């Protein structure tokens, strides 16, 4: 599945921590569930 950003806005992520490169990139909370 995506991480909690790409779940809210859909971007589709690459599973990687600490922060997915969509949440690296737009600086946002990184989080998975
Ligand atoms: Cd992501
Ligand atoms: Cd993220």
């Amino acid at each position: 599945q995506a991480c909690d950003a790409c779940r809210k806005k859909k971007w589709k992520c690459s599973k990687t921590v600490p922060t997915c490169t969509n949440c690296l990139k737009y600086n946002l909370d990184c989080v998975y569930s």
